[PDB]
């Protein structure tokens, strides 16, 4: 069924991580060296053993690939997972007048009162950066992430490169190319980065009229990361194919640290009693076509039908 | 025994290698996506079954350990893998007074005169290389090339980061960290460049006392290139670990293109008759430390017994 690869990966950690510790003193059980493949003719893999929900893998995507570093399309958009790291400079520079909050994230999801206050300070951090475009400007820009890596590598001769959309010119003019990878690891930039990226490298191929496409992962969290992150680079996959007018292929998805955290062990576990239901499918408007013209109401998704959805201590 | 997953992914390209037409017009039966791992404590994977020269890895992996862009390290070294696109620059650049060798390559090894003449043009060129030291600078010095990807990334505030070097103090000071990782591809420049390089990204991780790397390989020959490059990146585990007093764990190898050339299926069919011989093992002489430091003299191989070696036309 099309999420075989993932329960199958999960297993696998449980059984036979060995324990690595990590930044966050919590426990990661932890395999190192993991590749796994999605057909992506089959199907669309959303996992259905547990809810995943997609509206906010979409949003999330497209900002990526309108170039974007800005947090207001993202709360436009009723998105957050971005939120945080916005937040984490507001609340200290000279104009965080106002209280706690410094550190918030732990003592948040375990104690005090900062469950309340603190998520309180968030919002208000997220309504002046959804219309003071002053501070929007200033603290909802995260400067280097995602949409920025992809479409203005800066250079060193004072520029911006287009990486992804000048890769997807090459697919266009010339499909059999070794070559085709959008990178998103700087080097000058990692030491002053906050988180530096994941999905370090991905690479497209085409042949036989279908377009396939490999993502490299340095880290991964098989209970909280990986559902999404599947369905960001299937959603790619299936992006990018629509404007070259190809037919999909399948999504492959490699992994330096893949791990499980020690507080995910019976969670994971819930998962795994269960059964696959059939994989849904996609509809991608057929009228439009510049990808980067995408806007939510172009990308459909037919027939999900998961199980409940399952709890988790986010661990950092 | 410690290749078999190599012979394992030569079948498997012959058996399912569709057609991928590419670069230089001759064919390629290709996959997308191969990964393969090796225990590195088992012995080292030279292949048994068809010679490979490992004089030829050391002089080569170690120009790149030095920071270094320049052939003469090399024909020094009596190493010239390198040798030819450095000639390139030369026999157009204003004095290149003398005669054909424009093309050289092809107009080679299948014909006419160009065998000599040529293989002489080469030769004179790499002895002005080896003593004219101005000559040496200018027409020796490939410029963008592993050991400056890895020790001089040219940042964009006009400077110079050794990354592998800096990686290294990682391991030292957090070896559990998710993000040891070098890469080698550089957006600015892939544009203006000449092969590209394929071993577009590595990553660390230790676990246990054992160090382990992952290799992600663009593109891959697998008669002619992959033989060679999964002895760089094992020699480079190795390396690495005996700097850090670590023990040393496994090798993996991941390729998006991994590819069959068709004037190989003769030559692969060949070493697929045979059967491994027992690998050999690794010395690496115990007194020194900066891996910088390593001089061929220290990284000896012990019992190596291989199969008479195997010819193929270069393909490109
Ligand atoms: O898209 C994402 C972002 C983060 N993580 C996980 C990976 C690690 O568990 C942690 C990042 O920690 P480092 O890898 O940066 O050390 O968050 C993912 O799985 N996917
Ligand atoms: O270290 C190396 C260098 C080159 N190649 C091969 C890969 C491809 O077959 C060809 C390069 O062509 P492109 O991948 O750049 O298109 O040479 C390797 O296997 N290993």
């Amino acid at each position: 069924m099309l999420e075989q690869p993932y329960l199958d990966l999960a297993k696998k950690v449980l059984d036979e991580g060995h324990f690595k510790p990590d930044r966050t003193h919590t426990g990661t059980y932890s395999i190192f060296g993991h590749q796994m493949r999605f057909d992506l003719s089959k199907g669309f893999p959303l996992l259905t053993t547990k809810k995943v929900p997609f509206g906010l893998i979409k949003s999330d995507l497209l900002w990526f690939l309108h170039g974007d570093t800005n947090i207001r399309f993202l709360l436009q958009h009723r998105n957050h997972i971005w939120d945080e790291w916005a937040f984490e400079k507001w609340v200290k520079s000279d104009e965080y007048h106002g209280p706690d909050m410094t550190d918030f994230g732990h003592r948040s999801q375990k104690a005090p009162e900062f469950a309340a206050v603190y998520h309180e300070e968030m919002a208000k951090f997220d309504d002046r950066v959804l219309h003071d475009d002053a501070f929007a400007a200033k603290y909802g820009d995260l400067g280097l992430v995602y949409g920025s890596q992809w479409r203005a590598w800066h250079t060193s001769k004072g520029d911006t490169i287009d990486q992804l959309g000048d890769v997807i010119e090459q697919i266009k003019t010339h499909p059999y190319s070794r070559r085709l990878i959008v990178s998103a690891w700087n080097p000058e930039d990692v030491p002053t980065m906050a988180l530096p990226p994941c999905h370090t490298l991905y690479q497209f191929y085409v042949n036989d009229g279908k377009l396939s496409l490999q993502l490299y992962q340095r880290s991964a969290d098989i209970f909280l990361g990986v559902p999404f992150n599947i369905a960001s680079y299937a959603l790619l996959t299936h992006l990018v194919a629509h404007e070259c007018g190809l037919e999909v292929g399948e999504f492959i998805h490699t992994f330096g640290d893949a791990h499980l955290y020690v507080n995910h062990l019976d969670q994971i576990k819930e998962q795994l009693s269960r059964t696959p239901r059939p994989a849904p499918t996609l509809q991608l408007n057929p009228d439009k076509h510049d990808i980067f013209d995408f806007d939510m109401k172009d990308i459909k998704l037919l027939n999900y039908d998961p199980y409940p959805a399952i709890k988790a201590p986010v661990a950092v």
